[PDB]
């Protein structure tokens, strides 16, 4: 017989007490640092009730592996209480992100065909490639601007525009010029909405939703706003683009996600609005943060920067073909992006509600218990990755002296991984080929940035990169 649940280490059955402590330690935004200290204290597995919210935490691959066995046919991750609250309170139509059960599966079948299938992928090359050339050119238009043949600065906001264009061009097939001299201000409103939503969710996560108006009056006003912006704006684009092909449509030429989901005819109207809103939202900061960190890391290690340049300039003068042909000749690059998600995951953890009881390590895990995967922490532990500080793309391809191998979880796993997984991977892969055949990025000084918890994980201080041609 396994050890009983209530026997899993934990810091105490008293949820409220733990919250006092959490709140006194200033843990609200260090929730990934605590993982690392908690596992160091309790060992491979532990519990921690905060108020009424209890969950188990794992870190060893073999466990994650096992836990996934019982995730189900229609899985279920943790549901952000503030996000969920806004929609129910306002009664806004939800999509894949909140959808539950066969209702959920229905949309995701459609959605895979249109954003994950390896022909809706090939149909993206042309939509994405050009947006990444336009970003090489914005950098070009800055090097010849500072005047001394280089560029110094924090390009984060350009990473946002880049990204928002990329997700808009693939869902709508029209360009927005967020990489122009003067960008759209209505589109900067939506972009800063998506990041305002995130940022204002943190203080709302460990407090009863229906108590927001008293213990969190301000943070709730702001988070409610940020969603409003997200909705109206995504709703606008969806109208003025429905009508962009509603009349003038006597030919062929893309995947227009908005179009395809109107032509496949496998989804009701109500949901396309909602799902598009959610996709649009997903492109804005995720790729941005990740791309930033990749560049950051390339500057931390030149020898690796050069190996990537060598393989990119090798699938150019040894493919002669366009971009399509060289996307299969760049393994180190793609692995580079996983080595990034390793060191800098967007998701601090992955969570699954087990369909049926199971046993982790040696403890009973009752079905329907929140179990969580310490992605951030697994990334930093030397018990899983030799010298976990080192940026080592070769981690994700050795396959010869490995007796064991684990797959990268930055995107999650199983049938309810990131539906935008594929779009993001290709979008970043192209941006880097272009950045790699054009600039030798560095950093002005010793780089020492650490991460901070803001729903998604972001770097804590601005990052200043240096681009120089070749
Ligand atoms: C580097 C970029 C990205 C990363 C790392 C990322 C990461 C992931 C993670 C870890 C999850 C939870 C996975 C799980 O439950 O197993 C998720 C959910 C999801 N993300 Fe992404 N994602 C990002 C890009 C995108 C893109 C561009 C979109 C929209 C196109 C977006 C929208 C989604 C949606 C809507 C789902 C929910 C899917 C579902 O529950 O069926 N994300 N993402
Ligand atoms: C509408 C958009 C928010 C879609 C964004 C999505 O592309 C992505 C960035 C989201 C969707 C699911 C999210 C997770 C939901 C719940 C967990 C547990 C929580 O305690 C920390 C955040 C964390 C780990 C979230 C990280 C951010 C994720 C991975």
């Amino acid at each position: 017989t396994p050890r009983p649940y209530s026997e899993i280490p934990s810091p105490g059955d008293n949820g409220w007490l733990n919250l006092y402590h959490f709140w006194r330690e200033k843990g609200s935004q260090r929730i990934h640092f605590r993982h690392i200290e908690n596992f160091q204290k309790y060992g491979p597995i532990y519990r921690e009730k905060l108020g009424n919210l209890e969950s188990v935490y794992i870190i060893h691959p073999e466990d994650v592996a096992h836990l996934f066995k019982f995730e189900g046919s229609y899985p279920e991750r943790y549901d952000i209480p503030p996000w969920l609250a806004y929609h129910r309170y306002y009664q806004k139509p939800i999509g894949v992100l909140f959808k539950k059960s066969g209702t959920w599966k229905k949309d995701r079948v459609v959605l895979n065909t249109e954003v994950m299938a390896p022909e809706a992928i090939k149909n993206f090359i042309p939509l994405l490639n050009p947006v990444s050339q336009d970003f090489v050119s914005l950098l070009h238009k800055r090097i010849k601007q500072q005047g001394s043949g280089k560029f110094v600065g924090d390009i984060k906001e350009d990473l946002f525009h880049f990204a928002f264009e990329s997700i808009t061009n693939v869902m709508f097939g029209e360009r927005l010029g967020m990489l122009e001299e003067t960008v759209n201000p209505e589109a900067q409103k939506f972009i800063d909405a998506v990041y305002k939503m995130f940022h204002t969710s943190v203080p709302l996560l460990n407090v009863p939703p229906e108590l927001y108006r008293l213990f969190r009056t301000k943070t709730w006003r702001d988070h409610v706003a940020a969603w409003d912006t997200i909705f109206n704006k995504a709703e606008k684009y969806t109208e003025i683009f429905y009508q962009d092909l509603r009349r003038k449509t006597e030919f062929r030429n893309y995947p227009g996600i908005l179009y395809c989901l109107l032509k496949s005819e496998k989804m009701l109207l109500e949901d396309v609005k909602a799902n598009i809103t959610e996709m649009l939202a997903g492109g804005v900061n995720t790729t941005s943060m990740t791309l930033q960190w990749h560049l950051y890391e390339m500057a931390r290690s030149l020898n690796v920067q050069e190996m990537l340049r060598e393989e990119v300039l090798n699938a150019r003068r040894q493919a002669e073909g366009d971009i399509s042909k060289m996307l299969q000749m760049v393994p180190l690059l793609k692995a580079s992006i996983k080595e990034t998600l390793r060191l800098h995951p967007i998701s601090v953890t992955l969570q699954r509600y087990p369909e049926s009881d199971l046993v982790l390590q040696d403890y009973l895990i009752p079905a329907k218990t929140l179990v969580q995967v310490a992605i951030y922490a697994m990334g930093r532990d030397p018990a899983f990755f030799s010298s976990p500080d080192k940026f080592d793309p070769t981690r994700w391809l050795s396959k010869d002296k490995d007796l064991i191998h684990f797959r990268n979880l930055g995107f999650g796993w199983g049938v309810r991984q990131c539906v935008g997984r594929r779009i993001a991977e290709l979008e970043m892969t192209l941006f880097l080929i272009h950045i790699l055949e054009n600039f030798k990025v560095e950093m002005q000084h010793i780089g020492d940035v650490d991460t901070i918890f803001n729903l998604i994980l972001t770097p804590d201080k601005p990052i200043f990169l240096v681009f120089r041609p070749f």
